[PDB]
Parts: structure tokens; sequence; C-alpha cells
């Protein structure tokens, strides 16, 4: 099954961000993410996807499908935009089991925010 994430300057959240930027998914599912404003991307953010996820990185302004396989959490950035706090969480199957370090990981303040809130919000 498919779930469409749109790439935005502004949203809900304030500026620069992905919507919605909490996915609940299962292996197999794709990701689409499209760019409704120019100056974005999604990239998978490093030693913040599961044990044999593979690494990606879209192309700016391309409309991307990824396919989450690998069960557990998965932190996406917009290349440019991570500093601004535009990242999306992806959780494939339930408890997944690197989420808590992934909270824990360093990041920018604003990045940390806004992880805080889906996962509040998905509780
Ligand atoms: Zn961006």
């Amino acid at each position: 099954e498919n779930i469409e994430v749109h790439m935005l300057n502004k949203g809900a959240e304030g500026a620069m961000v992905f919507e919605p930027a909490y996915i609940k998914a299962n292996p197999g599912d794709t990701v689409t993410f499209i760019p409704v404003d120019k100056g974005h991307n999604v990239e998978s953010i490093k030693d913040m996807i599961p044990e044999g996820a593979e690494k990606f990185k879209s192309k700016i302004n391309e409309n991307y499908v990824l396919t989450v396989t690998q069960p557990g959490a998965y932190l996406v950035k917009c290349t440019p935009h991570y500093a601004m706090g535009m990242i999306a969480l992806i959780a494939v199957g339930d408890s997944p089991a690197n989420l808590d370090q992934i909270v824990s990981a360093k990041k920018p303040k604003i990045v940390q925010e806004r992880l805080e809130k889906v996962i509040a919000s998905a509780k």
C-alpha cells in the first residue's frame, strides 16, 4: 500500500515540512514523496534507518517512490532543510526496535522537537 507525503515550504508545523511527518507502514509499502513546492528532496539520515535497509537520496524536485521493507524506524530528511527541521519518521511494523536509538541520536534541536511531537501524536 502507498502513502503520499507532500514536501512543503510551509505547513501546519511551520516552515520546511513533510506532511505527514509520521508515516505508519508495513513491509513492502511504498512512500511517495511529492515536490508540491520546489527546493526539496528526501534522504535517509545516516545511522537512522534499520539494519538491512539501504540508504537513499532522491533528486531535488523529483517525485520519489521509496519502498520500505525492513521493520523499524527511519528518520528521513530533506537534504537542504534538515537544519530547519524538515524531517519525517517512517515506522515499519509495531514497536520499531531502533526508535529509542534514533530519538537519542545527535540531531538539530528543531528536528528533535518535530520528531518528539509526531512520536507523542502517534501514541
Ligand atoms: Zn526541503
